[PDB]
């Protein structure tokens, strides 16, 4: 109702799941609506390159050349000369949403198809990943190929960083990544008390597609998982951050 009352403000549809791991509460809009998952879909490829491999095998150094380069590569750019180690592509991946890692990682792990096979394994039936970056993101209403919904992205996200689909070192590794993303400060962050934790992944994509999934931690307590997704209505559609962070904002209303 509030979350209506959102829509209605910034002519959008909402996705929203969120989960209080300390009491099983959660809050619900939309939950099953699928959404383009967009850049989202990075937070659980790298769940899955940690799954595949060591912590020390995370050191292998990757060569590419400006023909791995795709449109965003904020970091990949500066390093062609010496190639990047896959901890430092997770990291760049992560935390600046660079789409050149992302699809080198993605190579890592198999591409697509067994991303795809990856999150099944883990008990994720609606996550569908088909294509690499950017094309994924050019989804149209109706198809369900690179979408995923809020309660699936939650159920993954928590999954790997929360429970037991990675060891201790490695779930430590996602959450200080997911912690110190730069992409998300008027999203999630912006709808959380300071002095509240927060590990989270954007993603942006036609239709006017705005994604943020997240882990908030309150002092007091066990985390909550939280996914807001969003869409519009034309393509070539507009979005607006401030949603997100309103959304947030009475989320935690409603569990606090
Ligand atoms: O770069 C793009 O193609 C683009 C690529 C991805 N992308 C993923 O999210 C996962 C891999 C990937 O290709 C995600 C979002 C965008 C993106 C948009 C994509 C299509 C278009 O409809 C508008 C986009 O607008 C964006 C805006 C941002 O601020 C930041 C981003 C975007």
């Amino acid at each position: 109702d509030d979350f209506a009352k959102l829509e209605e403000q910034f002519d959008a549809k909402l996705g929203i799941f969120a989960l209080d791991t300390g009491t099983n509460r959660t809050v619900a809009y939309r939950p099953d609506e699928r959404f383009a998952f967009a850049s989202t879909i990075k937070a659980l490829t790298v769940g899955v390159l940690l799954q595949q491999k060591s912590i020390e095998d995370l050191n292998q150094r990757i060569t590419y050349t400006r023909d791995d380069l795709v449109n965003y590569n904020p970091i990949t750019e500066k390093h062609v000369d010496t190639g990047m180690t896959l901890k430092e592509l997770a990291d760049a991946s992560l935390r600046y949403s660079d789409n050149a890692a992302q699809n080198l990682i993605l190579k890592q792990i198999g591409g697509p198809e067994s991303l795809k096979k990856e999150l099944r394994k883990i008990g994720d039936e609606v996550t569908n990943p088909e294509r690499f970056c950017p094309e994924l993101n050019e989804v149209n209403p109706g198809e369900t190929q690179d979408t995923s919904t809020a309660r699936a992205l939650v159920t993954s996200l928590r999954a790997f960083a929360l429970e037991d689909k990675l060891p201790s070192e490695k779930r430590e590794l996602l959450i200080d990544w997911m912690k110190r993303n730069t992409t998300g400060d008027a999203l999630i962050r912006a709808g959380v008390p300071d002095g509240w934790e927060v590990a989270d992944k954007t993603g942006a994509a036609s239709y006017g597609t705005r994604n943020d999934i997240a882990i908030i931690w309150p002092p007091k307590g066990d985390p909550v998982v939280l996914a807001v997704l969003s869409s519009r209505d034309k393509k070539d559609a507009k979005y607006d951050d401030k949603l997100i962070a309103e959304a947030t904002k009475v989320v935690m209303k409603a569990l606090n």
